[PDB]
């Protein structure tokens, strides 16, 4: 079964780490980063990674109820977490966090929805702080803040749509939460990626989320976009190798713009020695030329 | 290239209608009511149709600059739309509206957001509403309101993320915008749907969404689910006949639960006299059984 990936531009892709579409391909050294995302992980023969699953629009979102208001605090709430179809997540799962649980560290910024067995609704904005020691998904709890502290039920069907960010003071991309709360290791982590191979780095799918307050232009790499995710898990085609040769192509010119090393463990590399952003035509995609090895050597973009 | 759906349950299925997840099956008698949503519309040789588009968090998105506040209007602003991706929306382009466009009329609630060319930044609660004759984005502009009336500014990049209904009093999930505003005819409108076949009901992939306040459960049904849209698009395999007969499947039991049919205009009937929600296994999902006439009598539910 041959390997492919879907045909889809840049204006066609969503982001894997947080519900909104790429905005642009970004690289840069890797530095001193550890990379080790937990959203948008999956090998090339379509195994999910990590807290990786396949809705687009559920990556950072929760669900679940409000237990008890938290003690001496206003505005501020306790959430029993439950897995995106409402279903119970068993802490025991062999993961890191309920698949979908965000995994950069911040103030995530987005609107609590309720409706109560007898359908009665509300809708609050709210902040999930996932750098707090608060914040502990594996556990199958996390805290929520609101402005406003009387209107929000306890015990009533809730749900958070994430937004973007609250501010930008505190966050890191790279930074994984805690899910188990303080001086607790996280498990079942998809392993960290680097460019191991002299000259490469690694290739992003970048968007720019959206900030409640403040100067600042937040921004989110995923590894793979979503829909190559969905494809992969689809497909299901066993990887021959350990790198699969893509080239960025203009459909209309025929123009190869670049290569690039699609690793088999699901993220890309390039040659490249500087951090800019890549500027490609709206109409060019990735084609899978060809398996090859780790060693194969890229034309520098 | 014979023809496949994806592999999915309900619990992997997006409605193509609202960004959010499909929480159930659902069928109910036609009557009066007349069929015509925009969104998740595409013929099985994947051509999009109506407002349509592939990004599932895009649905119900809106993007653009505030050009002004609504003279004499305290909370309220006219933006000036453009696509998803922030390209300028032609409106010769022979469509109803901007792809992902709302298609139904109500109080659409969620967030605006905003990062000036200096990157100052903010996001405020909106309402959008789509039944007012100030929603013309065929015209490339529509009306949104906020709570607090300073804080936005004016002729930086807006968003608008969409969260659910602001109010359930004046929503009707089948009765489309009028994209022109007042006194002017939709165009370039994906057909109408309905049952022909005697004994049959359209099969919808329904969920229930946010709702800010009252008493209410609001539902949107969409024809075909975002992931059936998006392989359809991939796919682009030709139609044999003008029905393909799908069989919702157990993939465990090997229990086949029911049939239905699957139309070229890409919408789903199934042997059904009653408005009832379905209540399918969570592993189970539909797949291709082969292409049959629009005559083929299905086994009713
Ligand atoms: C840079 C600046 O950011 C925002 O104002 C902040 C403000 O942040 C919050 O409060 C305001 C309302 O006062 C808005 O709701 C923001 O969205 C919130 O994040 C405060 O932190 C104050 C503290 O003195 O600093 C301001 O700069 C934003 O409202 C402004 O438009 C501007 O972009
Ligand atoms: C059924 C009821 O709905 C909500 O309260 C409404 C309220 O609606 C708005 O204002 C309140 C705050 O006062 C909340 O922000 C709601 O989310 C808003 O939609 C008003 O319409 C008042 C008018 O007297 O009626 C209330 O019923 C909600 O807050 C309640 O929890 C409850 O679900």
């Amino acid at each position: 079964k041959p390997f492919t990936l879907p045909i889809l531009t840049i204006g066609e892709l969503t982001n894997s780490r947080f519900p909104v579409p790429i905005d642009e391909l970004y690289t840069s050294p890797n530095e001193s980063l550890v990379v080790q995302p937990q959203n948008g992980r999956c090998a090339l023969d379509g195994e999910l990674q990590g807290t990786t699953q396949l809705l687009p629009t559920a990556i950072c979102s929760f669900r679940g109820r409000i237990n008890q208001k938290v003690s001496g605090e206003n505005h501020v709430w306790n959430m029993q977490v439950t897995n995106i179809n409402g279903t119970p997540f068993d802490p025991t799962e062999d993961v890191p966090a309920p698949l979908g649980t965000p995994d950069f560290s911040g103030k995530l910024f987005g609107v609590l929805s309720q409706r109560d067995h007898d359908n009665a609704c509300r809708s609050h904005d709210a902040v999930i702080a996932t750098n707090s020691a608060k914040f502990t998904p594996k556990l199958g709890a996390i805290q929520i803040g609101t402005w406003e502290e009387d209107d929000v039920h306890i015990n009533q069907p809730t749900k958070f749509t994430p937004v973007g960010l609250f501010e930008d003071g505190g966050f890191n991309q790279w930074t994984l939460p805690n899910y188990s709360g303080a001086l607790t290791l996280n498990m079942g982590l998809a392993p960290p990626v680097a460019p191991t191979f002299p000259g490469e780095q690694i290739l992003f799918f970048r968007s720019h989320i959206p900030l409640k307050g403040g100067v600042a232009d937040p921004v989110i790499d995923c590894l793979l976009p979503q829909e190559w995710i969905q494809h992969l898990y689809q497909e299901s085609a066993p990887s021959q190798s350990d790198v699969a040769l893509i080239r960025f192509t203009n459909p209309d010119t025929g123009r190869v713009l670049f290569e690039a090393k699609l690793h088999r463990s699901g993220y890309i590399t390039v040659a490249n020695t500087g951090s800019r952003p890549i500027v490609v035509p709206a109409n060019g995609y990735f084609r899978f030329d060809s398996w090859v090895n780790q060693f194969y050597s890229l034309a520098p973009m």
